[PDB]
């Protein structure tokens, strides 16, 4: 009666004991899974009403499975929500709703050598200094990977950049902080590390690790999932706090683990029962955590144990002066945007302050509204097709239309509400290929400038 996915490289046993102690209780069976790819099945299987009661996964595509309304809206009462740390409940809100439970809390922090660096710097302004005086011993102060803005954002976060603002429980897509006087100023103070040859524009992951764990760096920036190879090293090392900017935090991105359940389960109260009153417990987090560490998690009362461990406890605290990953599609070109920003600042093509510019311009550019439009399943006569909601408040509603690709027929046409993000097409007709349309209509009897279409072949 309860079928849950969780990650192979998760406490899978774990939790099936914690399954096995709820079956003691209601005569339910708990079966826990974990097959391949399961972030990619699980919509698949979940669309046409099939899959498991509850899946386990990293928030960020979580928004990807609501947007899709694969996962159904939960209600934990205000007791409950005040059982978890607030900042997780944000990360588990879709258009409105709260889509999933807060399982654990993984961020980046600083890691460092205690035999090279017995006490690391609070500031990144101490950094230059400390590499000089390193680079005497043959050595350097930092290493960390410079390719990717996961791991350079959360310097040029500290004095004021943010990706999409968040505030009343949700995103406004059109405030975007990538060229502001904050952003500015990190990612200036990274590129003088550079100009001033205390880190090299090309070091990337695999650069960084080695050097770190060659005990060849001082320190290094990274995550949980680096301990092991540490560990393994060698390296007698230590997990802090990230240092300060402008005397502010380094704001690293969360990833919060989280349980959704099954829009289509039929069993959704007996999850509900399993989520809140087993596993979101001392005793069920102690029971996957015994078997595979959750890293830092998102109970108050079981994280307050954990942090006994000062690495766990490093996690939670650069996670909480950090930023939720945003669920949003708008992301990826965030992504692409940064990372091609940070690139061309660090090798000298452009300055920081047009980087940053042209990186503004391209996230907050005119696109679809909505975007993101996407089949989601397929029959031979018919489609479920959603698209992101970002926009919902500003929808009155949305004309969908459909019609075989490159053909003269009646284009067909339905509307759907403003807060929804998903419709069905049926009465199809196989092998076809047709093109779908989404419109967005203001409040005012006009459409957003640009629909978005697709073609899909039945």
């Amino acid at each position: 009666k309860l079928v849950i996915w969780i990650n192979g490289d998760k406490g899978y046993n774990g939790l099936a004991e914690v399954g096995k102690k709820f079956e003691k209780d209601t005569g339910i069976k708990v079966t826990v899974e974990h097959p391949d790819k399961l972030e990619e099945k699980f919509p698949q299987v979940a669309a046409t009403g099939d899959g498991p009661d509850i899946i386990f996964w990293a928030h960020d595509r979580f928004g990807g499975y609501a947007q899709s309304g694969l996962l159904a809206e939960i209600t934990p009462d205000k007791a409950f929500q005040d059982k978890l740390y607030p900042f997780t409940w944000d990360a588990v809100r879709y258009n409105g709703k709260l889509i999933a439970y807060p399982i654990a809390v993984e961020a980046l922090s600083l890691i460092y050598n205690k035999d090279l660096l017995p006490n690391p710097p609070k500031t990144w302004e101490e950094i230059p200094a400390l590499d000089k005086e390193l680079k005497a011993k043959g050595k350097s102060a930092l290493m960390f990977n410079l390719q990717e803005p996961y791991f350079t954002w959360p310097l040029i976060a500290a004095d004021g950049g943010y990706a999409f603002k968040y505030e009343n429980g949700k995103y406004d897509i059109k405030d975007v902080g990538v060229d502001n006087a904050g952003a500015k100023a990190g990612l200036t103070f990274l590129v003088d590390l550079i100009k001033n040859k205390h880190m090299n524009a090309d070091t990337d992951y695999s650069i960084a690790e080695a050097a770190f764990n060659k005990g060849e760096t001082a320190m290094t920036i990274n995550g949980p999932w680096a301990w092991s190879n540490i560990d393994t090293s060698k390296v007698n090392y230590g997990v802090t706090v990230l240092p300060t900017f402008k005397g502010q935090p380094s704001k690293p991105f969360v990833g919060v683990l989280s349980a959704g359940i099954n829009a289509a389960s039929p069993n959704k109260e007996l999850a509900k029962e399993f989520l809140e009153n087993y596993l979101l417990t001392d005793e069920g987090l102690e029971a996957v955590n015994k078997d595979k560490p959750l890293g830092a998690v998102a109970l108050k009362s079981y994280e307050e144990e954990l942090a006994k461990d000062p690495r766990i406890a490093a996690t939670m605290e650069n996670a909480q002066k950090g930023e939720i990953m945003p669920n949003i599609p708008q992301m990826s070109a965030f992504w692409y945007a940064v990372r091609t920003a940070v690139i061309n600042a660090a090798s000298g093509r452009q300055t920081v302050d047009e980087a940053l510019k042209d990186a503004q311009t391209r996230i907050t550019k005119g696109s679809s509204v909505p975007t993101n439009l996407e089949v989601v399943a397929a029959t031979p006569t018919s489609l479920l097709i959603s698209w992101d909601a970002s926009y919902s408040s500003s929808v009155s509603y949305y004309r969908i239309t459909y019609g075989e690709t490159g053909g003269n027929s009646p284009v067909q046409e339905f509307t759907v509400p403003g807060s929804k993000s998903t419709a069905t097409i049926s009465g199809l007709s196989p092998g076809v290929d047709y093109t779908i349309t989404v419109y967005a209509y203001s409040y005012y009897y006009y459409y957003y400038s640009s629909p978005i279409s697709i073609n899909y072949r039945t």
